[PDB]
């Protein structure tokens, strides 16, 4: 059907807990909700970004505006239902705001499989699992808390791999911090780390041994994203895997890191990778050159969290799950449903196009002025 | 729905020219056309080769043994619209075969796309074009000959992109016969060729340049399959663009080409590719890498065309257009429809699935006893 | 003498242990028994293959078909005692297929060395050693029971050097085994491994290692057939031996892998390289690279198993012995002798060509119908 | 049977034309002829070499020191038709001194072959051709007198490829001597060249290209043998075919040339590689790399060359053929029977073994004192 319109709303929904940043704590979380219409339906997307333009040059400021005022422009009056042309038409009009783009895009995936009365995931081929081992980010900025916080989730059966915020702290206080939590856990649960850039060759050459002898099993962005040199040489000196999250963006980027094998794993977002289709292509590029799949996050409300899970679940290896937590740390829904979580995986949400539809009195009161 | 049944049916299909095969000339074509039941409907497929285990290591008779004794019986009782599950499990269960594999792929997809009333293209995702220019192999093994047949095709508008085989005939033969079509057609239409591996590296590297010199716009496999090296030296080295064909197989021999830029575009085959989905994958690659996207053939019938058609359609760029000439090869059709070619492209047919269905009095009069 | 006739017979042999492949475990071996009729006397060869189309692409059905309907045909006439144009002629009749083309060079050997009253070992050049120490592959699933067959096998003096089976359950469970089966057999035997392509690069980094540790002294194809850049990789930096299996097939896939050392050693099988020229092909650029030579098998018969022994015999180093337990893993014999095992080696079978004839009455029984 | 005795017997054969080397011009070629006796039969063979230490570092004086005081003691009493393990007993106890090795080795091939009533090149599989296109060298140092000698050897239809020796004069010289040579020979024949190591890289850089404009289809040894890097860089930037010579030696040196392609051809030499099953090691390498076989010489008598004929008889292919003049460059024959010249090719001599007979009279008459 054609396009009769896209509109974007952006939404603050607060966080159950402050979110650490340069040097700014944010208080909740920032999207861009889009609403594609066409022959009476309704397709749902959300453009997402952490912190603002912190993880990444978007924020839901930019993303916004470029929809508004090129992205949508170009859409409407176009066949909804040609996702190829949507994603061409979109790529050669902007450069970059792969959010902005990928917003669009899981709403014309939605609005095209129920359409289809089928699930995305069902569209984009069949599921090859109905639920995802979900790894949880601990990073209360305290090592007591954080035992506390991961024994509580492993014995609610909720979790058992976590993820933990490193690079704030000196080297020597990081991995006490991570021996004690590995020390608590024990064989309950595995222990991933997310440097978030926060090292620079040398000292990431002397720490990740470290912390592969403590325990841990994978090893995220431990230096600068464009130091392709520095992640090739720890990858290929160290056991431990080594998952890239922001050195990946476009398709090139991802071809440049397979190339040479620089890192073990690629963190999957659709957000940050333009789109439904463009991270497939990407987890395409991966498996070609044997490279992991990982199922990242941008701390996405359910909206997000639900069109990555449906990715996710048709992709036929994901050996570290994913870490799809975002609706959980966010203080309240824009959904009418909630993603459930159990016996250590998150739940796809049954039903076509994403599984879960916009709460309009939830959207309408986080909507910022 | 559930899988009911597979059926493999060999069908030998004259050819209206002989086919020049080592050291036998073969009289006609030998497909293995697949149908899969499901829900009552009908999905079907094509497992195609050239001139027997000649291109490939596949035939007719390695394709049928193959899904009847493995592929097949593992996806009996097996939800047919689950198209990831499907093409894990043969990849799991079965190695190489890929021509098998995509077989059952393609049938798979239009029995889904039918169900859901979409064309295979559009399940895909929506299309780039709805026609495709397509080029035409000259190799009649005779100048005047070729000349003619090319004139011909140009006068009447069906094609004006030509392919000349060369390799059998000396090298200095092959320079005088490619002079001499290019001087006939003039600037009404552009010359490639493909050697079939049957250049060294040092022949290839001196006459290539005269090849490009003479005014050809791409040259095909000039070496032989696994010489990976000679062909990224001969890339490196050489204005006109080199495609490689024999090269291809499996997603990993796409990331090797592509890793070093070996070749400048890939010759995109659903049945050496294994199917839809993995030829989509080795695009994706290509994309990646910056190689381009050329549609290949196995010389195949109606069905094989029109499911490549399918898949051709929705790619974001084919530089060098299409070689789907199979239909015309043959001297008869295994479907109710004919495609079409007009002003120098061939177009896709217009349905839901593969947008063609087997003429059942065809097949029955083909098939071998 | 001009070759009369090539028959080929499937039989089915019971194993006297089920066959774990995938999804489905068999309780017998498949196996393509050759014969070639010329001059009256008689060439026996085999074409084997694991569990069918699961460790290579052929199975006993495809060469039967290929070697019937190709290259059979386009033998028939020739003179059987040329192996040089017999060889030559397949590779340009037929792509790939090699397990054919090896069950038919096997005949042809057997054949021409038998009308020379000369053993296949002494047509080659003459034999290096007359017995190879050979590796029993433990592989119950069970570690209890494996250390009690080691502990049997060595007692008996059968063998003092074993191949455990890795990768179905996960890494920790793999070396635990492997400790149990090192500490139980002492000083008195060697462990090897084969992770049969279970494992992508990191977890292969990590684990390789320890098992080198434990006393693991070769470790076979730790990661899929295609990633030459892993195997290198791990190669480069660990000290026990990697031996290559599923990566090798064609004589440009060994160089490719020698060229900058991918591997420590080249498993050879006959069957998946094309026949005993080829194999010798092999073997020359393993010894030019400084690469070492293995005797693999692909649990062929007893005739299989005689024509890699008669090659084997005669190269100049076999630094791992080799692996040729075919025949005591089947529940019977398809030919008239046994072949001995005594003293930790398998003894060639004395006599001309092969040095065993086939048993008409087993063949028969096991002939499939 | 038992080696009852190795002889070694130097003769001195006058050459028709003088042999140019560095300063001084000798007027004979020597060699020395080897006898190998087992049970009451003799094989024998030749250890050649150019103009003394001159092309090698091995001589008619070395290579008889060598065989008589340490290869041949240690082969008597061991079985002559092990020639696997003779070859192995040899590498172990001499280093280098291929040379020599290589006269053993045709020996015991020549005696182990009529004991089976088969040629040589039956023996070692069948011949793919029974003749084999010759070059003719001219280096008269005469442009007139080439041009004569070449058009002599075209008209009788003896040669109508021919080789040039350059280096000696300048490069602008080698070139005008080559066009006046091309421009007479016309389309009747071919034109290779040999620099002899004669030339730096940068010479060998300005000049290659004009030879390959002048029409030279082939460049052998252009600079030092030692020079691996040069030949690679020359191998790729030129069209014209580059043919290793001097470079060659060792199966390691054929590995080393071929990793990086440095060359396109390979110079076979069964004298400088040690023998027949080393010089099959070397051919597989080439093909196993894609590089060409080329038949060469050491100006070896009838017994050097029959036994070299009776090697690349059994090749696949022979892109350049052979130059295996050496018997008409001597001015009298050492055998029986004389080899045949005819419509361009030199044929294999028929009969058991190399096909050839010593002439005791011969022999006897050119021993030197
Ligand atoms: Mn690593
Ligand atoms: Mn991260
Ligand atoms: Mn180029
Ligand atoms: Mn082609
Ligand atoms: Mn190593
Ligand atoms: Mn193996
Ligand atoms: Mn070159
Ligand atoms: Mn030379």
């Amino acid at each position: 059907m054609k396009i009769e319109a896209i509109s974007t709303t952006i939404v603050d929904v607060p966080t159950r807990r402050p979110l650490q940043m340069s040097f700014t704590t944010v208080h909740k979380q920032s999207y861009v909700i889009v609403q594609v219409k066409a022959g009476g339906l309704v397709g749902i997307g959300e453009g997402g970004s952490v912190g603002g333009p912190t993880w990444g040059s978007e924020s839901a400021e930019t993303i916004k505006v470029i929809i508004d005022n090129y992205l949508a422009p170009l859409l409407v009056g176009k066949d909804a239902s040609n996702l190829s042309q949507a994603r061409v038409l979109m790529d050669r009009a902007v450069t970059g705001n792969l959010s902005a783009k990928a917003a669009i895009d899981i709403a014309l995936h939605d609005l095209k499989a129920r359409a289809l009365n089928l699930s995305i995931a069902d569209l984009i081929g069949g599921t090859m699992r109905t639920s995802i081992p979900i790894a949880w980010t601990l990073a209360s900025g305290d090592t007591a808390r954080d035992i506390d916080s991961a024994l509580e989730m492993i014995e609610t059966r909720r979790h058992n791999r976590f993820k933990v915020k490193l690079g704030a702290r000196t080297p020597a206080q990081d991995l006490e911090h991570i021996r004690s939590i590995v020390k608590a856990v024990g064989d309950r649960a595995s222990v991933r780390v997310d440097v978030n850039q926060g090292w620079d060759e040398q000292t990431a050459s002397i720490w990740i041994p470290r912390l592969e002898e403590a325990g841990v099993e994978l090893v995220e962005q431990p230096v600068p994203r464009a130091n392709f040199g520095a992640l090739r040489r720890l990858t290929e000196q160290n056991g431990v895997a080594i998952l890239a999250d922001e050195s990946l963006s476009s398709l090139s980027s991802a071809f440049e890191l397979a190339r040479d094998h620089a890192v073990d794993a690629f963190s999957l977002k659709l957000c940050n990778m333009g789109g439904i289709a463009n991270t497939l292509k990407v987890a395409a590029v991966a498996e070609a050159a044997g490279i992991s799949s990982y199922g990242g996050t941008m701390l996405d409300s359910t909206v997000g969290t639900a069109a990555a899970l449906h990715v996710y679940a048709t992709l036929p290896s994901l050996p570290y799950g994913c870490e799809l937590i975002g609706p959980w740390v966010l203080g309240d829904r824009l959904t009418q449903q909630d993603l459930e979580i159990k016996d250590f995986e998150v739940h796809l949400p049954l039903g076509s196009g994403l599984g879960v539809d916009l709460d309009h009195d939830k959207v309408r009161h986080y909507t910022r002025a």
